[PDB]
């Protein structure tokens, strides 16, 4: 039974709950992320920006079964073409807008790669990835307002590919958290 979460704490526990099984039900868990409203008060600790590039902050390691973390996003930047390592990707637009595009995975051969799609993920909504549909790119294209996105991954995975946009060539990365619980880990 899928109540609207009141808070981010509760947010937390209804996905305790979601996850407590074996299997993911995508759109359930898409519903209670996009039904939280975004109250910044409950996100400020996990908002750690960086000057230079987006930052990843864990907020929740969930129960074995995900990793529940905040991202930050300075003007202009962006990510990776990027998979997601045969897993679940929720993203929920907590402050800002951020631009998702969405690429084809790459044939062998080597050739430019062409953008699918594109759509611009506003304030509270909450998008949902996984390999089967594609790999993306997420941008904060603003140039005057920073972007502040919670994401959930299931498994969690803490490396991911980049693929050159230029040939469909990739290479491993390992994903790494500027905070956690509320304490930088340099
Ligand atoms: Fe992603």
């Amino acid at each position: 039974e899928l109540l609207k979460p009141r808070t981010l704490a509760d947010l937390i526990r209804i996905l305790h709950e979601l996850f407590a099984g074996d299997e993911v039900n995508v759109e359930e868990v898409q519903a209670v992320l996009e039904a939280y409203e975004s109250n910044p008060a409950e996100w400020a600790l996990y908002a750690k920006f960086d000057q230079y590039r987006y930052t990843r902050n864990l907020v929740d390691q969930g129960n074995g079964k995900f990793n529940l973390m905040i991202l930050c996003w300075g003007e202009g930047h962006g990510s990776s073409i990027h998979d997601h390592t045969d897993s679940h990707a929720f993203l929920k637009l907590l402050q800002g807008n951020l631009k998702e595009t969405l690429f084809d995975w790459p044939d062998k051969k080597s050739n430019e790669m062409i953008k699918k799609s594109e759509r611009t993920l506003r304030e509270n909504q909450c998008a949902y990835i996984n390999d089967s549909i594609g790999l993306h790119r997420v941008e904060n294209v603003s140039h005057t307002e920073p972007a502040v996105s919670l994401h959930l991954y299931s498994p969690p995975f803490d490396t991911c590919h980049a693929f050159d946009q230029r040939t469909g060539h990739k290479n491993k990365v390992t994903m790494t958290f500027h905070s956690k619980f509320g304490i930088r880990t340099p």
